[PDB]
DNA sequence: ATCTGTACATGTACAGAT
DNA sequence: ATCTGTACATGTACAGAT
DNA sequence: ATCTGTACATGTACAGAT
DNA sequence: ATCTGTACATGTACAGAT
């Protein structure tokens, strides 16, 4: 009840949908086709819609819009960057649009991202009848971002990815677990799907940093979320409804809200939750482990879950099971007892910041 | 117990199959590679095997292969024919044949007549042709008898016929998801070449939807992992393989029974899944019930003359029309003697 | 004349609105 | 409950190119 | 336009364990 | 008797090479 209530405050009014949506499709739509003229590196790209606004958990405003330019790239052979799982040196064995971004052989993301970039800046300014710019750039971002102020303001990530076909890293061999929960079956089907690298575009002048790419599992991620249940028919028009992606709304908008005030939780982002629902969705793979009556046990399990990743340092990547998205590497020891303190408040005096 | 034993007799052996495979693929596949390398009509006919091999619920023996040869052909005018549902009229390469079934089937059955003459490494003839049927049927021996369908199929890309909008009735079995999917696929039309003496039955075809029923007999739980190694086993396929022991060893003991085929019982437990669609309804342990509610529901289709196409709902195939009363009554009780005797049939 | 990258046309699950 | 906008998968038309 | 290579689904077969 | 784990077998989707 106490939930029902925030979820209907965190849902998203189709009014503002609709004019978020017609700005936003027509900025991507004239950007994906400056992309195609002739002499364009970029010629070919296309476009995957993905995040949490096209998996239908994108909460309180539709103010923030993820998009994927992804780019074939055949041909490719892969280098694991020092045994992280997660990052590569991307190199072509054959000499090609992307002539001007290798460096013998090796593919630079630095240099293709800066091309992206000065592209889009250019077909942004000519954008006339909408207030659109393009954001300063974010080290460790793979994206273009957009502020466009529909009067209200709405970000959009424009992501620049490499498109392989091939079967995927074997980092990834042990990884999406769903066997017991999607199955096998679909399993293999996703893994059939192609796979895709990202810019890592820090600059924390580590070697090869103009050069690392990263996997990104948008598209696959898209799928579980809108194909979630163990039963064919979960939330569907003759089946029972479920409450995970409510669960994961919930879990968002805790730590939306807490990283509003302090500033000592900038380490943390929403695909930490992210990932730590898509374990509990493993762990617990039946559909009546998510009645919508059980709403509450349903989010507080979630959350003694996430508790015990922070408290032991240890949230798998989905994906790549070998890579600690909450190692001491990536995120201090005191901003992760920092988090479980306050998540531990808000679970234990009727969650105040929901209030807020 | 009992029903467990027979199952385990049903069971094909993995030598068996091996050996009738390499065989069919063989001949198969030099089938295939004429109708197109060789410049003919069907250059770009394309192999889709179907049927209880391929769905893994064939019993006894290999001995049985059902393949489809499709042909995509574009804006094909589908007039129905005098609202059947199943049987289509289809007008505007293939210059040479209102696409008439009789005259495409029969070019095609030449092709094949004389590529298996010119096949010296295996002893395969082609059956002498039944009218009614769309298949041309090969006769094989390794010493064992095979038979195998070659089936014509055009192959269209557009919106499903109107007559099976209300088909398919799985939404709250495998789901509005699964059953867009499936019907974003295309769908197949084969000849119908009766004897009947009716009207314009050179020209008509038949619509096919083996290819979705492959798919459904593969896919077949409500719950994703249903009968997957990290899921439970249900005895949904077995329990088709009872009822279809059960039709054949009395369609050999009983001529009266000539109109009645694998495919009705194939129809009436596609009504069974949609009705029961909790796999927990299927559980291993409850085989013996679950062949019960079968044969009660066959039981029932028969007393009612109705059984209706699972992907054509007002396409009756146990109408006056094509079975007479007689035959279902019979087979009621035939059906209703085993049931009541604990299955002496299956002894034997 | 035919070919074909682009974009319209069709259909419906999802979920907000009433 | 029904009505209804957006997103998205796949079929098809055709201005402009060959 | 054709065909092999790959991965893992669907099966059967059976020893050891329960 | 069933369950589990390994071996053995064929069928099928599709990337990539020719
Ligand atoms: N650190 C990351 N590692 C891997 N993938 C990531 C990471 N951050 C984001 N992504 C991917 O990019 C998508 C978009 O990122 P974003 O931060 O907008 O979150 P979201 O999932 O869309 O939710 P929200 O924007 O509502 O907070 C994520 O859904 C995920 O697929
Ligand atoms: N009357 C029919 N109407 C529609 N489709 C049919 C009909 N008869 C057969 N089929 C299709 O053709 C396939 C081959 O039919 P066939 O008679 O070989 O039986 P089967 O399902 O393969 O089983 P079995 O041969 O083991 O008895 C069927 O599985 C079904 O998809
Ligand atoms: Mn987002
Ligand atoms: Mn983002
Ligand atoms: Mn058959
Ligand atoms: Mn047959
Ligand atoms: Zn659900
Ligand atoms: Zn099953």
């Amino acid at each position: 009840d106490k939930l029902k209530k925030v979820l209907d405050k965190l849902r998203l009014k189709r009014k503002d949908i609709s004019e978020a949506a017609e700005t936003v499709n027509k900025v991507v739509e004239r950007l994906l086709r400056r992309m195609q003229k002739r002499e364009s590196e970029f010629k070919g790209v296309e476009q995957l819609n993905t995040g949490s606004y096209y998996e239908h958990v994108k909460i309180s405003a539709p103010n923030e819009f993820d998009v994927m330019f992804k780019l074939e790239v055949p041909r490719i052979e892969l280098q694991e960057y020092y045994e992280t799982g997660a990052f590569y040196l991307v190199k072509f064995k054959r000499i090609n649009p992307l002539s001007h971004f290798l460096e013998g052989e090796v593919l630079s993301a630095t240099k293709m991202l800066s091309k992206f970039r000065k592209i889009i800046k250019e077909e942004v300014k000519e954008i006339k009848d909408i207030d659109v710019s393009v954001e300063k750039e974010k080290p460790g971002s793979p994206a273009v971002t957009l502020l466009i102020r529909n009067p209200e303001e709405i970000s959009v990530d424009i992501i620049l990815a490499l498109e392989s076909k091939g079967s995927w890293p074997i980092s990834t061999k042990e990884g999406l677990p769903i066997q017991g929960w999607l199955g096998t079956k679909v399993r293999t089907n996703l893994r059939r799907e192609p796979f895709y690298l990202v810019p890592k575009n820090a600059k924390d002048g580590n070697s090869f940093q103009g050069e690392t790419w990263r996997l990104s599992f948008s598209h696959t991620e898209k799928y579980i979320l809108n194909n979630h249940g163990i039963e064919k028919t979960c939330c569907e028009s003759s089946g029972a409804k479920c409450c995970r992606k409510e669960c994961l709304k919930l879990m968002k908008y805790l730590l939306e809200q807490l990283k509003k005030e302090f500033q000592e939780l900038d380490a943390f982002c929403s695909y930490h939750v992210k990932t730590a629902i898509f374990h509990m969705w493993t762990q617990d793979p039946q559909d009546s482990q998510w009645d919508p009556r059980n709403l509450s046990s349903c989010f507080d399990k979630l959350l003694a879950f996430f508790l015990e990743c922070l408290r032991t340092e240890k949230l798998d990547h989905y994906f790549i099971p070998k890579f600690n998205l909450f190692s001491q590497e990536l995120i201090d020891r005191k901003s992760k007892e920092f988090l479980s303190k306050k998540i531990e408040y808000e679970r234990n005096n009727g969650f105040p910041i929901f209030d807020k």
